[PDB]
Order: C-alpha cells, then sequence, then structure tokens
C-alpha cells in the first residue's frame, strides 16, 4: 500500500466518549470534539518510514517513525509515551503505547487503508474505540 497523500475526514465515531474515558473535563472536552471533527491529515510514507501531520484548528501533531523500531510521541490527550507500530496485515498498521510515567489507561491506535480506497483510524483507550474515516482530498 501507499498511504502517502492529503486526506480529509468523512465519518468520526467515539471521539467524546475517548476523551471521556481518558478523564477530559466536559468543558475541555466540548473545544476538543468540535476541533477533531475536522482534522487534516497528511502522510509521507516511504516503506516503513512514516510521517504523520493532523491538523485541527486547537492541536497539530506531527510523528516520525519506522514500522518495527520504537519511538516517543504523545497519546491523543498530550501524555508522552514511547510506541511501536507493526504490520498487522497487508495495508493496516497497529501502533502500541506505554506510557514513560505513571499509570493510565491502555491506548493504541491502528490505521488502515481500505479496498475502496479510504483510509480508517481507531484510537482505543481502555475499552473505548473511536473510529475516524478518510478520502483522499
Ligand atoms: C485542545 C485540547 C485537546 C485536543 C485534542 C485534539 C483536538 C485531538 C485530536 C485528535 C485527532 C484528530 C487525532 C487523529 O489522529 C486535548 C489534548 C484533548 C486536551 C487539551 C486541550
Ligand atoms: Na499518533
Ligand atoms: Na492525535
Ligand atoms: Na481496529
Amino acid at each position: 500500500p501507499n498511504f502517502s497523500g492529503n486526506w480529509k475526514i468523512i465519518r468520526s465515531e467515539n471521539f467524546e466518549e475517548l476523551l471521556k474515558v481518558l478523564g477530559v473535563n466536559v468543558m475541555l472536552r466540548k473545544i476538543a470534539v468540535a476541533a477533531a471533527s475536522k482534522p487534516a491529515v497528511e502522510i509521507k510514507q516511504e516503506g516503513d518510514t512514516f510521517y504523520i501531520k493532523t491538523s485541527t484548528t486547537v492541536r497539530t501533531t506531527e510523528i516520525n517513525f519506522k514500522v518495527g523500531e520504537e519511538f516517543e510521541e504523545q497519546t491523543v490527550d498530550g501524555r508522552p509515551c514511547k510506541s511501536l507500530v507493526k504490520w498487522e496485515s497487508e495495508n493496516k498498521m497497529v501502533c502500541e503505547q506505554k506510557l514513560l510515567k505513571g499509570e493510565g489507561p491502555k491506548t493504541s491506535w491502528t490505521r488502515e487503508l481500505t479496498n475502496d480506497g479510504e483510509l480508517i483510524l481507531t484510537m482505543t483507550a481502555d475499552d473505548v474505540v473511536c473510529t475516524k474515516v478518510f478520502v483522499r482530498e
């Protein structure tokens, strides 16, 4: 597959519930959920090397990783973590995350290119799964 491109959101589910289980107060959540409903995503992939930029009106993240190599990033709520991405299947990556400090919900994410040309991002905290679906811009 090639994830490379600019991606636009077409569906979001369960992002408020995800932030809820992470313990974000309703007021800050409200700012976040609205902004996260319109994220713009740029991916540059060369083989196992990835750059992913996710931009919203309230927060932008930029990560560089290589599939199979540990790296440091932040959880969806900004907590520093170490992460490892692997290919779960041909067009699907899964990232497992461990907090650098302290105790917290177990978090992960997955990104998959689907047969129809879309991209599915999932983000999980404990049991709660957020799904966001994108199409190329
Ligand atoms: C403003 C703000 C937040 C916003 C988070 C957002 C907007 C996350 C968007 C995530 C997306 C689009 C992920 C795609 O991979 C936090 C950190 C929850 C709480 C602190 C204040
Ligand atoms: Na990430
Ligand atoms: Na994020
Ligand atoms: Na999944």
